[PDB]
């Protein structure tokens, strides 16, 4: 229906023999002194080396990485490169080059400041991007934001290649080339959504998350996680926890065990902003995917309140919603306590899965609007979480049909540790 | 005192004599309908042969099936040589002998294949959970094997050896458990469910593959029901369709297990197997203090499916005690409508917790008071269950306590089939 | 450059979605009751199932096999299928079909007679085939031969894909489509030559024989070999031993150990004809590859004499040569005994690497023709080893430039065990 | 049976919980600035970290390595560690420590001087060592040599564990503990002999060299080899080429292809001494294994003459032999040129497989002694290749029945590139 055609300008192939394409970066360590650099070469393996240097020092260094390939049904990937640059200086612009053997391409990024209590930083929020014309408009709006996002928190559902026949993994390549104009210059922090599962036993593809996991690496060992699908990083004044809605989280499982330990490592005097990313929302008053989040909610919601998470970001529902600060953790089967109540130790739950997908919005809502829902609207767009300091962060939502500087919704987050005031 | 595990020199742990004698012999159903058997054993002195020699009493024709040997390491433990061999194309309702260790020390055993699946085929299933290797465990197993109801197959709802309570999960305690349970499971299949003591996720000793020792030692015929994982699968046996679930695997919407179960419930034909039985480790209904509400997560996913498909019974363990629910459901909840109380629902399964076979000697006696309406009967005693199918409409469940005689049932109830005879059996 | 271009008729793709191509069969067991069926599908994995039935009876059965794929530099193969049909009846025509899920293709083969002393059987001899116009002519001559070859003994150097840039493995696919018109209907017995090594560290391909070994499977475990590159089969009245010139054969290595035990298992009272295949010739009087066979000769020649091997076939030299029965096994470094002498207990050594390759013949011969060389000529062509009974086999060599019925060289073999009499020309 | 029993003092287990045992080192790079550190822990995996520092400066650094395990029939190995220390300073004594988590053990080595034309260096030659009482004597004689060996060139046949029932791989562990008293302190340069093949299809062990290759790593990638069984290193003024008698070496095979290119890289103005190690001798006048080396000789002898190899060392024959400088490379099947002739561009071929094995010597010799044989004797012992400078190196053979300072055979090597005097 509305997916951009293969010959669209956003899908053009970087010219020259074996030119790197689908270039993308993300944070490569726990505190921001490292960057994972990733790209694909189509004509031959090529080299996995990255040349990099700061604008100031100017001393050029080489980092070595690794190449991998995969198959999916009758698809054969090109040559995938992942290379980690390490021991970078904080708050510094670096250039990097890939394709060192045949066609070199140059890019740049800016390391975050060192982690600290009072360190401003602006996060973009994008979920369920896809590669429709709507997707392209959302990305344009983010790039043109006057607030200037410095990192994208991506709440999952990347390419939607699995909607195509045999999950036509070409649509992973096109999505890589489409997003390069943003993610080659600033990290995107990856969350796994249901369109990344790609469980297709009918064509003998039964390894969950396979194409996504080959194409997008994350620094999961840096937080002592055993799986790429849940992990944490710190960046500026934020501690960001990424969870996997489609992995196990029963008591005693790896993800549950890891998250319980991870929450104990949080130090709000170093990173006052505690942020959780997951694909499927625990609070959601849209009909589509209603109550799908209940299972994870039974395991994790009380932990979020106990540790005073500031905000939880999710996607999956193709629309926008912002909850009140509520909790629904008092239920004991026979005591009848199953209704959410205002709770100032609880996070705000934000659904931001509306960046475009394959061109369809979720407009059917549960009626009436429940007390726990502060704002909801079925429009395309993206968010910005703008940390001013340890007490204040400004969240805004920009609609695709508005000007790039118009915020149809916006709210001040008051920090749950340093300033726990009603921000209704 | 504090430790009730049986000592390493106990008679139940003795090593069968002879060079490279097979030990830890165990069998389970090896296909979808009962014409195959997975034969498993360990040799300790050298790899040995994975051949099984076998013959029916009725035809006396000796045959050879070939299998595979495997090994694993766990921290500083190195396993012996694990053999799994599937015997196929067995005749129904037929007694077979089989032999393992064909190269050096041969040992002979026997089993009886079930009748062909069918509407009115009687069959008696044992129910054992959280068995362990304490003296209480030995007593439960004795009561099972001395039962005049005579179980023909054990439905085992998880937590096997409890080896993971030992330092570095001392996998020697898996070997002892295998030698101990052999006197039953070498002669009749046990249907394996994975419990939380099978997870053995221990990153501090760089052992991060969930279920590894369990999965090397206990194979299941999971491909036969088009499952992609040993931890959830289905078998049919006599008049029963048995669905085994994994509490400690993913079951979110779109995951392999969730996808497999949705499809498997639509393949169920109650005109062929009228008794629909679900095994899982962690109970969805549980009024004991220990592990209270741990099953809530899977309940939000699957309970409505069990009601829609009129599951007859759900068996679970994990709680070290016995409980039998009423037929109830709690599937009307919509966040803001306040409908969170379980109600009687004749379309729902009975939920039975039967994790009381012994573990490491500890019973769970703290119950939430008063007994809730959804709970029909509960008791903190060691024992085992029996699910005795008479025909498409009637099955008789009974619970036997270790402190009673082997022929005494302390709880019992008639199941009226939800598909063929849905009359009120409360 | 005389390689046939890609649009040649011999390289055409079988029509229909995911149609099997590059179909080829070989013996699948030790004695001839089994057949390995191999093929590639290009559009998607497909089924590895093979449907088969005998022409007279007709009970259609299914055999299940395996699919594999590989990469070589920036090449990605299609989906390779290998499936063994077992427990066939001897001397029986069978139909078989592949591509069961989408586009089915049907072929046939005739199982050999049960092994016996006097069982006639006609073996083709083809080496260093390649895909030039000369290659196509040789294959044409073989398939039109009035002698009617029933199984090809192939002494190595298949596709010559490794002469292309990055070994362009597309030229393995084309060769499979070209050869199918013969090897889909009768087994070819595969020997690994030096163009199969494909050792290319400069493009990080360091696994020897990788493309060859993915595409061409052999029944090596049936003779207790641990490697596909050396193995043994029996067919009709012949015991055939296949060796790897480019694998280790020092004392104590797998191949040396295996050959030693295998020769002990030979029973000439059951299979009278003992035949060795290897790529590199032990006896070779051409300048090209002169004396490359010496290393293996020092290890195995004395064994071939001890066990009275009837014939040894090799390729590698792009020409034809037939030796006298000779041996060179008395050398002791300082005793001066280094000349081949006549030896009635030795095999005849035949170089038959002249099926066409990429169109070049090896014409530089060392002069004069040495006493050990009975006949040699630098012409393209192929051979036929035509077994008549336990005492007599007729060998003939047919040149591409002659008519298909013209034997330019021809000799009767007297079996070294059952008719140990001088058969020299 | 003359193998030392399991309770011999040489086989004592280092005490302490999870104490490293079987510690051994070898050169870790092409030119000598790196060291592969190897050891086994038996009680649990432990850490693969190596702590090391130079004795003068003293800055303590950590290198991270890798742990591996293997099975052979019914044997399960301990936890094998391999860790490369890199970027070391030349001609410098270093301390290193293994077993950093529970029981630490400390050793030392001395890096060689930087490669160069006139750098002196003393190499021990040991072959077919084994773990018999003769083996212990040879190793004692080597340790006590007044010439002071600084690196051992080991021409193969290590533990002889494969003579035991099911190749009882415990006899690899005992050999590792026995040789530690030398190889933990100076590199041994490993060659693979026939007792390392361990190809045993009758007990379903069909991977050649499996136990050896898990236990003893070599820096084969540093010379662009694709296999651990052939490689080259440079140390001081020597270029050392290690070949594999029981791998493939036909034309076009990886080993053949590698050797041809490696010989092209030798620069005799940087390393004047060109040394080849292989297990099976190309020249051998003993009855045992006579002419087993002919196959490799047909492929590589002409290359050795063409590139003027100084010396070729081999083992396999359980005895000592030293050849004249000869070549036998003119044979063309019919031309009758099959007798070795004096050739001053050819190497000397030395058989030194007499360090003890399991207690048997090879005494039956071809009679009369052929002209290509300069000296031969069936006694246990070891050799020393003592490089003085670019022109002169002194080779000596010490018998176990003699005093540790007595040379029963002794010859000057005159360098084939800088001083090709008739020797
Ligand atoms: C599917 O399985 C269920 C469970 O097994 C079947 O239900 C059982 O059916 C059997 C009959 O086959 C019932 O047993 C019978 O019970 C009567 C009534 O006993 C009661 O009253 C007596 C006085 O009237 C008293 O003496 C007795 O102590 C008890 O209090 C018995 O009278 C009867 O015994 C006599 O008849 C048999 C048959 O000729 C003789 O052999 C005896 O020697 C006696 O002369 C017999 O034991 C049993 O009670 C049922 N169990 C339950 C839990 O309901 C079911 O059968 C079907 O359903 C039942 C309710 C009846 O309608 C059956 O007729 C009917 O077939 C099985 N379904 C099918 C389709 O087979
Ligand atoms: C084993 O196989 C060989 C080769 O086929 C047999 O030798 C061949 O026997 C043929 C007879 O069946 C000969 O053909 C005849 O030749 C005569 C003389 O010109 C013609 O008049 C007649 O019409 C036939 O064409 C053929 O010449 C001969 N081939 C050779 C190379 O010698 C062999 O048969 C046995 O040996 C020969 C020499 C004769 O004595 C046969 O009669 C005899 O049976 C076969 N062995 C057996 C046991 O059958
Ligand atoms: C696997 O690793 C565990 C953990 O280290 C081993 O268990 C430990 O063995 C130690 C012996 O090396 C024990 O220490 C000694 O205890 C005795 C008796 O109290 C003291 O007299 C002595 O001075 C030592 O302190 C240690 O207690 C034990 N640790 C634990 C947690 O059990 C294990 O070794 C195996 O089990 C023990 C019980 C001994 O019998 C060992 O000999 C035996 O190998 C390791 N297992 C394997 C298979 O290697
Ligand atoms: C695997 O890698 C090889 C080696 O590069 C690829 O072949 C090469 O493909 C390039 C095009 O990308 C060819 O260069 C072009 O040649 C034409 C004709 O002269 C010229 O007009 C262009 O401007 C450009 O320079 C190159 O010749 C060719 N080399 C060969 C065929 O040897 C090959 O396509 C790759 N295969 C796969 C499956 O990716
Ligand atoms: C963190 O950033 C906040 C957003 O800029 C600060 O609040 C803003 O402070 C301005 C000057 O102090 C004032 O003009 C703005 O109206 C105000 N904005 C809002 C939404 O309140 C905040 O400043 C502190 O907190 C406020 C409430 C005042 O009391 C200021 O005097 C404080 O300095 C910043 N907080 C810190 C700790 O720096
Ligand atoms: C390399 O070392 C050789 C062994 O020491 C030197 O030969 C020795 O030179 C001594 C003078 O320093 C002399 O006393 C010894 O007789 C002699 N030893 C032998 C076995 O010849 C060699 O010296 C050169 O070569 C010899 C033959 C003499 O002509 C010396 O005067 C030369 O300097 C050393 N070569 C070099 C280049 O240093
Ligand atoms: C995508 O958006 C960019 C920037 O807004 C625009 O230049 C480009 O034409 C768009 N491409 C498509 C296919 O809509
Ligand atoms: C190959 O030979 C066949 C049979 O002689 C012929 O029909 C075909 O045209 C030839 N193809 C070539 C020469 O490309
Ligand atoms: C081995 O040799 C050493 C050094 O000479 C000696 O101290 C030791 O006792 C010997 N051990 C045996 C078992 O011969
Ligand atoms: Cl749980
Ligand atoms: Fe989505
Ligand atoms: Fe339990
Ligand atoms: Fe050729
Ligand atoms: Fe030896
Ligand atoms: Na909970
Ligand atoms: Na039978
Ligand atoms: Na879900
Ligand atoms: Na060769
Ligand atoms: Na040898
Ligand atoms: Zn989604
Ligand atoms: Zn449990
Ligand atoms: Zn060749
Ligand atoms: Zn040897």
């Amino acid at each position: 229906n509305r997916d951009m055609p293969l010959d669209s300008d956003v899908f053009r192939v970087p010219p020259g023999y074996n030119a790197p394409q689908q270039v993308h970066i993300t944070q490569g360590d726990l505190v921001g002194r490292a960057m994972i650099i990733s790209w694909v070469t189509m004509d031959e393996p090529g080299s996995s080396a990255v040349r990099y240097w700061s604008e100031k020092n100017g001393r050029k260094r080489i980092a070595k990485g690794k190449m991998s390939t995969y198959r999916f049904f009758n698809y054969s990937s090109g040559f995938i490169h992942h290379t980690t640059i390490r021991k970078l200086k904080y708050n510094t612009k670096y250039y990097y080059e890939v394709g060192l053997r045949n066609t070199t391409r140059r890019f740049s990024f800016i390391t975050p400041p060192q982690t600290g209590l009072d360190v401003p930083y602006t996060f973009g929020l994008i979920g369920d991007l896809g590669q429709s014309f709507d997707s392209n408009t959302t990305l344009s709006h983010y790039e043109l934001s006057p607030k200037k996002g410095q990192t994208v928190l991506f709440v999952g559902d990347l390419s939607y290649a699995d909607r195509y026949p045999n999950h036509d993994n070409v649509r992973w390549d096109t999505w890589g080339r489409f997003t390069e104009r943003s993610v080659a210059y600033q990290p995107w922090i990856w969350t796994a959504g249901n369109h990344e599962i790609e469980f297709a036993p009918e064509i003998n593809e039964t390894e969950p998350f396979k194409p996504f996991s080959y194409r997008y690496h994350v620094p999961y060992e840096a937080s002592q996680s055993t799986s790429p699908f849940w992990y944490s990083i710190k960046r500026a004044s934020a501690h960001i926890i990424v969870l996997s809605s489609y992995s196990a989280y029963g008591r005693g499982t790896p993800q549950y065990t890891w998250l319980k330990k991870e929450l104990r490592k949080v130090k709000r005097s170093e990173t006052p902003w505690l942020i959780v990313l997951m694909h499927s929302p625990l609070y959601n008053s849209y009909n589509h995917h209603f109550m799908e989040g209940e299972a994870m909610r039974t395991k994790f919601e009380a932990w979020f309140v106990k540790y005073k998470v500031d905000v939880v970001f999710a996607g999956h529902v193709h629309a926008y919603e912002r909850s009140e600060r509520v909790s629904n953790i008092a239920y004991k089967i026979t005591n009848g306590l199953c209704t959410p109540v205002k709770d100032q130790s609880a996070p705000v739950y934000i659904t931001i899965g509306d960046a475009g997908n394959y061109g369809v919005i979720d407009s059917n809502m549960i009626q009436p609007q429940p007390e726990y829902s502060a704002f909801r609207e079925a429009s395309f767009g993206h968010g910005m979480f703008d940390i001013k300091n340890r007490t204040h962060a400004h969240f805004s939502w920009n609609r695709n049909q508005d000007g790039v500087a118009v915020e149809a919704d916006s709210v001040w987050f008051f920090n749950r540790h340093w300033y726990p005031v009603d921000d209704s």
